């Protein structure tokens, strides 16, 4: 269907959806002409990283005469750039021969994706229509964990509601009670802030306001939510939100120079490249947010480092990848000869890799449910009658249904299950944001991390002593409304 | 629709409607009687005939899913290589 897609033929076919652009174009339809399309902007590097993980790891699975002897697995990777519309025509693309055949061409017995939870909701809807396993990468909210409406739909990232409740940990570890919200208007902020109320208002701390802010808001909201922040005695501010939806929220608030607020940072925007940049230090500088557990992939960099835009023809998102890393035309005009390790891009220039991760362990999870097909004892199936599923002709019902019943060993020597819900638990580490005492950027230096393991009461462990406050400061802030009332 | 867990064990069937809703069924035919008045008027849209094509969703995102596959059929099948629904009423 789509153009630009990365494809590659093979005896089962897994789908995919990463964002390769940040957004869209903001060209709006009078309907005065017939509406064309709309085209995306902001290239994202992270995203292509995503891609290559899911290749490598393809290319890995069909090379292991140990795993899927005597098969091969191709791929149809498109882009969804953060929005609804592209992943729907992409899922259509996938379901086309299911929906030809209920409703009156290459199968997909899966899907890896997508990031957002919207567009997870909504590729669902149609996925689950067809019983097409989903295993997805970074979708965290805690409404595709409902099974009586989602019922493909697998992650391998840990839910959000250990994370509300770290929040809520963290601010009563300090001692405060004057704190604000805020939130994305999507399913992933709401849910979250939400939460993060309820253990709040357990704990005994009161919020002073709650705004929610989106990527296409006008001016209006962006100054009356920016009055709210100024108008406060609150200096601690939760926010439940990623880069993209609140890059115009912090570029004004950098222009009208608001300073001395604690920021609390969700995964989605504590590593954010679009946040993290010098110029808006002084107002962000000192932040504290989460992260996932960082893992291993052995000759990873080395794949990455191999990226040429005329070898690689199963791959078409690389011609704009190399035009905008070395901008050129393949104005001057590419060679190909050039050097990635030359320019700085976040395509190689990564310390720690945790969503890259998920995307292995996706597609391992998928290829080790067809194993596990693939091996099937007869008379000992997880069929009507203990019998088994034909690996040479194999549906996306059987490969669900196995992925239901999954236990296998990592490459580090781990266990991976999906519960009843199919969500997969995990640790989380605490960083705060500093500056770089040669470079001047902002690196991410870990403070401490949060146990989801352990007991109520001890799953938070926190190093003051390695804390900047507003990215100088030693001593800590004072947020509370009133001053204490002392003997007499 | 009815209760009935997919164990997975078998290719999975379709799903049943349980109970029968009365008020759904008059506003269907409130529908089907705009219709015809409209159909039946001369002044409103003269020398042409309005159809329809309506379905039952039964409260649940699959079926009215089905049904709204059903009606971008030849949209569908122009982008991404039976009589097209100019507009749709409900959920
Ligand atoms: C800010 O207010 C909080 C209460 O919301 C104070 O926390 C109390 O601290 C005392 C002494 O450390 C404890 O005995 C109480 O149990 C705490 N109350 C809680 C946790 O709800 C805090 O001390 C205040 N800080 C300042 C600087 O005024
Ligand atoms: C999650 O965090 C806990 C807490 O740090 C980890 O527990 C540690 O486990 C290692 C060995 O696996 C021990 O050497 C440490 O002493 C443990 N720390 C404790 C108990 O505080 C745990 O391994 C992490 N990962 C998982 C999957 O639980
Ligand atoms: O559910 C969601 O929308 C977020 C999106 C998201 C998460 N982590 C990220 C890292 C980079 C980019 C996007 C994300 C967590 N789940
Ligand atoms: C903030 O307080 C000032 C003080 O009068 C007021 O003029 C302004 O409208 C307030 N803004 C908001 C958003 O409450
Ligand atoms: C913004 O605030 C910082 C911190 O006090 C200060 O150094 C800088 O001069 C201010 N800039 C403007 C334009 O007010
Ligand atoms: C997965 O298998 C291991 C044995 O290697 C076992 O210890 C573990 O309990 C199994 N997982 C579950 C959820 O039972
Ligand atoms: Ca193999
Ligand atoms: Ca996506
Ligand atoms: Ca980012
Ligand atoms: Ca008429």
């Amino acid at each position: 269907g789509p153009d630009q897609r990365a494809q590659k033929k093979g005896d089962i076919i897994l789908g995919g959806l990463f964002p390769i652009h940040f957004g869209v174009a903001a060209k709006d339809q009078d309907l005065k002409s017939r509406p064309e399309s709309v085209e995306c902007i902001r290239y994202n590097f992270r995203g292509f990283r995503w891609l290559q993980a899911m290749i490598f790891a393809i290319e890995e699975i069909n090379s292991s005469p140990a795993l899927l002897p005597n098969l091969t697995l191709g791929y149809r990777i498109f882009d969804t750039c953060n929005t609804v519309s592209k992943a729907l025509e992409a899922t259509l693309s996938f379901v086309a021969q299911n929906k030809i055949d209920s409703l009156n061409i290459p199968s997909t017995i899966a899907v890896v994706g997508a990031t957002g939870s919207g567009v997870s909701t909504a590729v669902a809807n149609l996925l689950g229509l067809f019983y097409i396993p989903q295993v997805s990468y970074a979708s965290s909210s805690r409404l595709l964990s409902n099974k009586n409406q989602f019922k493909s739909f697998l992650r391998t990232i840990p839910n959000d509601e250990h994370q509300a409740t770290a929040m809520a940990d963290i601010i009563e570890y300090f001692r405060w009670n004057w704190v604000g919200t805020i939130a994305a208007d999507d399913d992933y902020g709401r849910p979250g802030i939400e939460k993060f109320r309820e253990e709040a208002e357990e704990r005994d701390i009161c919020i002073d306001f709650s705004e929610l802010i989106s990527q296409y808001s006008d001016e209006e909201e962006i100054q009356h939510v920016v009055e709210v922040i100024q108008n406060s005695t609150a200096k601690v501010i939760v926010v439940f939100s990623s880069g993209p939806d609140l890059e115009p929220l912090i570029k004004e608030i950098v222009r009208r120079n608001i300073t001395g607020k604690i920021w609390l940072a969700s995964e989605a925007w504590a590593s954010s490249s679009l946040i993290a940049m010098p110029q808006y230090f002084h107002v962000v500088g000192g932040t504290i947010g989460f992260a996932l557990k960082a893992g291993q992939i052995p000759g990873f960099r080395e794949f990455l480092k191999k990226v040429h835009p005329r070898k690689s023809v199963h791959n078409g998102f690389a011609k704009e990848f190399w035009e905008e890393t070395f901008n050129c035309h393949l104005r001057p005009l590419c060679t190909g000869d050039e050097n990635i390790s030359s320019v700085e891009t976040p395509y190689i220039d990564y310390t720690h890799l945790r969503i890259s991760y998920n995307v292995y362990l996706a597609v391992y999870s998928i290829a080790h449910a067809l194993q596990d097909i693939y091996t099937c004892l007869p008379g000992r199936g997880l069929f009507t009658n203990g019998s088994c599923a034909d690996i040479k002709k194999v549906e996306a019902w059987q490969v669900l249904k196995h992925l239901r019943h999954l236990n296998f060993t990592n490459n580090m020597g781990e266990q991976v299950t999906f519960d009843e819900c199919g969500d997969l638990v995990g640790n989380y580490s605490i960083i705060n944001w500093h500056l770089s005492p040669e470079d001047g950027s902002i690196v991410f230096k870990e403070v401490g991390y949060y146990n989801v393991y352990a007991k109520k009461g001890e799953r938070l462990f926190i190093n003051e002593e390695k804390i900047l406050w507003s990215g100088f400061s030693r001593e800590v802030p004072f947020s509370n409304c009133s001053r204490d009332c002392l003997a007499g």
